[PDB]
């Protein structure tokens, strides 16, 4: 009789710091994220099989199949994340033996959401793994795993706060360095601010970013051909996430939205294409309506943008944002990291 | 110097049992309510003001102003709810005089969403005048408060559930008798459960409803004209609510959708226009995606809709759902009933 598993980790607004995770900068200067994470969960299935067969399952729902072998799965370009995984378990737990088996994923947003959904995809992934095998991966060293997997064995180039907001859950504030070297603050922030946050954010998805990839390699060329003034505004993301950081353990919401302004400044700033004139049309309007700030949640480009409003102009600006291109959604804060759980056996 | 006190109380999910808590049905036979608190808010704010005005602000922005009088406020039509809130303290907690300070309400969900939210916005203008003036009441009397506001002073007709449901928070399962006794027994999920049902949830807002108001009167009247067959299906709606609740502590989703099915076909049979020929076209497209079963939150006629959907089909149900009008979301649950804070004084 067959074991059936799920794991899922919460996806994550970005508050302030990103671009100060892309490689050059944490290891150059050292980098500072604020991240929150959210009530929308990336999740990862395995059930083990009577067949000898592996089989891997996506979001977009792509599919492989391969037999039974004793040779690690050929990286070929489709659904490398599950086989890496998967090739790293095996190799690492099971004395290189296959296990037949079928490791599936899904996830409450699409990919360019802004919402870290590709790493904490791998996360998630991992910790179905550690539920089936019963792994004593600590919480440092499935962030990590999640790291080395998706940007050393799969060569994808990236930041560094997805992994640790998948697995740790709640809100961090982050310290990157040279060298892997990561320090996670769980924030104790006082139940009123929680409140007083989540009465006062609106959030409203304006469509898959396809910038991403572009922003991050912008962001780290900055760094490496030495572009003063791209560096500068870098350099300013870093300060602000600290500040916004201090204005949410001291309860200070003046403060909050003057760094998440001066944040989404030195953002755009930072690289081309984290804003356009469409985003910049939805952030105008929403100011007009009331809102004291915003800023789009990932590297930026489209996906989620997050907006700080008074609550005596929230329906307001509610109203207004349902005459743009995007739907609108409430903001609640999960403080969970990655969790599993078992179906069968 | 000013005090500025906030709310909130979450929305809810109606799972089982919906229009046995209707006055004649619960009054004559009993009724049975499952319902859970979700990750959406009513909220209240009160602001004590310096000039000797009352003010009345509401979810979709209406507003009245009056000038300190030791009489109590007239129900007019405009804003009755929040004036009868107000009448209610003053009277009884403040020996009739008046205090200068607005009473606002907004809400993640509009009216007619199958969520709840016109008693929730009841409780949560009660609790924060709970908080204003530090009153020693418990959960039951904030929701019998509620109830009475509502349905006595100010004579609107509805159902039971939704001011414990408001005030308690979680997963209940409440029992209503005559002379207003109910019964809330909170129910203790096991951890696993709660998450492979949260997986398994999809919520789709079809539009606002429009028959509540006609589906409670139909309810009703089946019981008072004894309509045999419409009172047979109301007795179906009932037992399966039990069959649902012990679903739940069992951890037996089998039994769950298989009560939900038969819940979905007798809330159908017990008023005319709980469903119609749109929310059919998407209750069948749901089911020819792969969801197992559904139902509309509220009364019926439109609002939020949930699908149980075992997580293979889940993505595929999600893009579906996309095809159709109405906006697709994710369910997650909350533990918390209603709770204030204070941001001055
Ligand atoms: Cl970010
Ligand atoms: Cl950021
Ligand atoms: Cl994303
Ligand atoms: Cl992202
Ligand atoms: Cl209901
Ligand atoms: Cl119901
Ligand atoms: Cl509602
Ligand atoms: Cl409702």
């Amino acid at each position: 009789n067959p074991t059936i598993i799920r794991a899922r980790a919460p996806l994550r607004l970005g508050l302030a710091g990103g671009g100060t995770d892309v490689a050059p900068y944490a290891d150059t200067f050292g980098g500072y994220v604020l991240n929150a994470t959210i009530d929308r969960y990336a999740y990862a299935v395995i059930k083990t099989l009577t067949i000898p067969a592996v089989r891997f399952v996506s979001t977009d729902q792509q599919v492989e199949k391969h037999q039974l072998i004793s040779e690690p799965l050929e990286l070929n370009g489709t659904l490398n994340l599950h086989k890496a995984v998967y090739n790293h378990m095996i190799r690492n737990y099971n004395h290189g033996k296959p296990i037949a088996l079928e490791l599936s994923t899904f996830c409450d947003a699409p990919a360019g959401s802004g919402l870290g959904s590709s790493s904490t995809l791998v996360v998630v992934m991992i910790k179905a793994f550690v539920e089936l095998l019963n792994l004593p991966l600590d919480d440092y060293a499935i962030a990590q795993l999640a790291y080395r997997i998706e940007r050393v064995d799969c060569g994808l180039a990236g930041g560094r706060q997805d992994q640790y907001s998948a697995t740790f859950g709640g809100f961090n504030f982050m310290e990157f360095y040279e060298e892997e070297r990561t320090i996670v603050n769980p924030l104790r922030i006082k139940n009123w601010v929680l409140c007083e946050l989540e009465a006062s954010l609106v959030l409203f998805y304006t469509g898959v970013s396809r910038e991403s990839a572009k922003i991050i390699q912008d962001q780290s060329d900055n760094v490496v051909s030495h572009k003063t003034a791209a560096i500068e505004a870098m350099h300013g993301i870093k300060r602000e996430a600290l500040v916004m950081k201090e204005a949410l353990l001291k309860g200070d919401f003046k403060a909050f939205v003057a760094s998440m302004r001066l944040g989404w400044d030195n953002k755009k700033n930072s690289a081309r294409t984290v804003s356009n004139a469409h985003i910049d049309e939805i952030y105008d309007a929403a100011i007009r309506a009331g809102a004291q700030a915003g800023k789009v949640s990932g590297a930026g480009g489209g996906g989620f943008m997050l907006f700080f409003v008074p609550t005596e102009k929230r329906m307001d600006l509610i109203r207004t944002l349902g005459e743009y291109d995007g739907q609108v959604s409430n903001c609640h804060f999960t403080k969970n990291g990655t969790q599993a759980w078992r179906i069968a056996n």
